[PDB]
RNA sequence: AGCAUGGCCCCUGCACAAGGAUGACACUGCG
């Protein structure tokens, strides 16, 4: 019953349940999310990489980048897989220490589904 | 899949804050 990892992050799995149309648009919805953000990704077969050096995506980033800040960069590295399995969208997080960064990507992707489906 | 704690995506906001909305969540505590 050890606990080395009493605070580590514990969820390194994120899943999506889709429908038919999700099933149908998700690589629209995909590349629209990946590239109106700017992301870095390569596909790797069945599955994407995205190796991200800063966050890109959030309000934040925004309010830092269209002003001039003194640092123009919110940094953070993460490496991250995602795939389609069982009618899931699935995104692991494969590389990085700072898991906010990563789940900063996965709410920000969560809301993506819900907005270019609805 | 309760209550507490926390942050996340979105809105307001020069910074720090403080709110608002909302959905997906989560370290641990009650247990």
């Amino acid at each position: 019953s050890t606990s080395l990892s009493k605070y580590f992050p514990h969820k390194v799995l994120q899943n999506w349940t889709l429908d038919p149309e999700l099933c149908a648009q998700i690589d629209d919805i995909l590349q629209k999310f990946l590239d109106d953000n700017k992301i870095p990704w390569s596909k790797k077969g069945s599955v994407l990489e995205i190796s991200t050096k800063s966050i890109t995506w959030s309000r934040k980033a925004r309010r830092i980048s269209k002003s001039q800040t003194s640092v123009s960069s919110l940094e953070g590295q993460m490496k991250c897989e995602l795939n389609v399995i069982d009618n899931q969208l699935q995104c692991k997080w494969i590389e990085g220490y700072d898991y906010n960064v990563y789940e900063s990507f996965c709410s920000a992707l969560a809301r993506a589904l819900r907005d270019n489906k609805k």
